[PDB]
């Protein structure tokens, strides 16, 4: 991985020693990015609802993962499940239970630094994975991207700045997440996010990530060309908000 300091250095060390999960895979892959394109075509707001019990920025919510996913399944284009254990209180177990309970696309969200984690995502039932440009070197990102594609997954490649975008474009990313939150400092910068969204090629499926809590924010973002919106905190605190978001 890249040179890292702080909590990022720590979570990457945890991922490096994350034990693999052996399991048989049932349902075939359901492409999240393609479903996003069809929701766009049918003019339905594409929301990726995220399940996370805890977060370094302070979220702490107790809500049943299964009931939450089944409810979200009625409206969401896909689900994002945190499997990182120490900071997000996620687990492979929760992803497995959810994947057996819903039939919409599932993104496994963790800090992926090795191939066995993609093997884990596949065996657990996820349809795609998140790859973060800022914690990986360009060679690692490229290998991991090709590896995810060997399972028929188009990974969501997350960028946070212009340098991330240059790398993402160079390696041929077709599905990009623009995170308004800096992983290292936890600061949210909406303006920087909008600047990056405006630089992305029109043929790349774009997902706005972090800090969305109002329907008007979704509308502004949609006009900038964003294809889908990944929302976690506001939905975890109030699942019913999904109804306002898809209006
Ligand atoms: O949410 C956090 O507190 C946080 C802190 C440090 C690093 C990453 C973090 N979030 C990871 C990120 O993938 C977010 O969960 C999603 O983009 C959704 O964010 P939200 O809607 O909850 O603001």
């Amino acid at each position: 991985p890249r040179y890292l300091k702080g909590w990022l250095k720590d979570v990457v060390q945890l991922s490096l020693r994350r034990p693999s999960f052996r399991a048989s895979r049932q349902r075939p892959i359901i492409s999240l990015n393609e479903r996003i394109l069809e929701f766009n075509k049918r003019n339905i707001t594409a929301i990726i609802a995220e399940y996370k019990r805890k977060s370094p920025s302070g979220l702490d919510v107790e809500r049943d993962p299964i009931e939450y996913s089944k409810f979200m399944e009625r409206y969401a284009v896909g689900l994002s499940i945190l499997t990182e254990e120490k900071y997000f209180n996620g687990s492979y177990e929760t992803l497995r239970k959810i994947a057996s309970s819903v039939s919409i696309p599932i993104l496994m969200k963790d800090f992926i630094v090795k191939e066995s984690q993609i093997d884990d995502a596949y065996n657990l039932g996820a349809d795609t994975v998140l790859l973060i440009v800022k914690i990986l070197t360009e060679r690692e990102l490229e290998s991991l991207l090709e590896y995810a594609r060997s399972y028929g997954m188009e990974p969501l490649i997350e960028i946070n700045d212009e340098n991330d975008l240059d790398i993402a474009l160079r390696i041929g990313a077709r599905f990009i997440g623009i995170n308004s939150r800096d992983l290292e400092t936890l600061e949210i910068n909406k303006e920087n996010q909008r600047k990056l969204i405006s630089m992305i090629p029109s043929n790349v499926v774009k997902v706005a990530e972090s800090g969305i809590s109002e329907r008007n924010e979704i509308e502004e973002l949609r006009k900038l060309g964003v294809n889908a919106f990944l929302i976690g905190s506001s939905l975890m605190r109030n699942p019913e908000k999904i109804k306002e978001f898809i209006l």
